[PDB]
């Protein structure tokens, strides 16, 4: 019951970002990401409470913190809980993960936003889900302001609607998504989602495929938006290796659609700075990931991937092409009064017909502590 089930999770995060072409961004910052997180009370009908506290300080763009180059910046957000049988909602402010709005945290503090979401579960394997979210606070900023797409950051929405299902079945190996978004005057959005991942010999091999279909909404303030993106990334892992390959490609006269602030995770070419989802933009990736536990060193594993794209059409003219090489090295201290520390250092490599080609570095070097 509510105090008896209780998580507490206090994440010290350090970050030092770096990005070399205006020629040179070099932040550095310390986060505090605590989430609290209360049981149900006992009952036909249980009521609970979750709460987050962000808080950043500067240290020598605003990527890692606001820039006035605030010295630092927080916020504290609550969210209510109550259950009934196999379903839950949520009103206040939360981590918002689904296809449609996946909250970004690549940065210092996560991207939050606020409204409400249910989630039902009350037949078996299916899952349904609904809510509306009215307000965001970029992961770079301590305030919170009216939802807007990437396509048009200035252009406001009164909020961001959305419905969908997911259904498991099978042996857990596959799993069916469809699902429907809408973010008010500005476009509304459709997806289906098909993965399935399965062992056959000695290899896993996956896929994941998804379809999204874009269309502007009522006041149209992102101008005409007739849009269809579709990928397929799949995978094949042995042992300690794992493969992927990445085909993407975006069709009709506009963009990929989505929510401003938030992450593009959900595309299947979607790298570090960017998927590939420009208008008309074909692209394909190759990605390579090892257990280095093979050679004896039990908490390091490593990435490197290669993105390309292609025939993409922007405001700089056609045919525009690009790629994005990204590395990262990130050990878990396994063991021992530094257990679950954790150290990325990561890198990456972008260049564009169509924009500013640079460099990145990061270290971030983050502690977890639990209650």
């Amino acid at each position: 019951g509510f105090l008896e089930d209780a998580k507490t999770d206090l994440v010290l995060r350090n970050y030092y970002f770096n990005r070399d072409f205006k020629s040179l961004v070099d932040e550095w910052a310390q986060g505090f990401i605590l989430k609290f997180s209360s049981g149900y009370t006992p009952g036909t009908v249980g009521v609970g409470l979750d709460a987050i506290g962000l808080f950043g300080v500067k240290l020598n763009n605003s990527e890692l913190l606001p820039l006035h180059a605030a010295d630092n910046y927080g916020r504290v957000g609550v969210a209510a809980k109550l259950r009934v049988s196999a379903s839950e909602l949520k009103i206040g402010e939360m981590l918002p993960d689904i296809p449609l709005l996946r909250y970004d945290d690549g940065r210092l503090l996560p991207q939050t936003f606020r409204g409400f979401a249910v989630v039902s579960r009350e037949l078996p394997g299916l899952a349904l889900q609904a809510g509306r979210f009215d307000a965001v606070s970029l992961r770079n900023s301590a305030d919170m302001q009216d939802l807007s797409a990437w396509s048009a950051p200035t252009q406001k929405s009164d909020g961001f609607n959305y419905a969908g299902a997911e259904y498991r079945f099978n042996r857990e190996r596959t799993q069916l998504g469809l699902w429907h978004g809408q973010l008010e005057d500005v476009y509304r959005q459709s997806y289906a989602n098909l993965l399935h991942k399965q062992r056959v010999g000695d290899w896993t091999l996956g896929a994941n495929l998804g379809l999204f279909v874009d269309r502007d909404d009522g006041a149209a303030r992102a101008g005409e938006i007739d849009s269809h993106t579709v990928y397929g990334l799949f995978s094949a892992g042995i042992g300690l290796h794992t493969f992927y390959l990445g085909l993407q490609k975006v069709g009709g006269d506009s963009g990929w659609q989505s929510v401003y602030g938030s992450s593009g995770r959900s595309m299947g070419n979607d790298m570090f700075n960017g998927n590939f989802t420009n208008a008309d933009e074909r692209s394909w990736q190759v990605r390579y990931d090892y257990d280095f536990v093979g050679l004896g060193w039990p908490g390091l594993i490593g990435m490197v991937r290669y993105g390309h794209g292609s025939n993409a059409t922007t405001k700089a003219g056609s045919g525009g092409k690009e790629w994005e090489r990204d590395v990262e090295l990130g050990y878990t201290v396994q063991s021992g009064p530094l257990a679950r520390l954790n150290v990325r250092l990561n890198h990456a490599s972008n260049r564009r017909s169509f924009n500013s080609d640079f460099d990145q570095t990061r270290l971030v070097v983050s502690y977890p502590l639990s209650w």
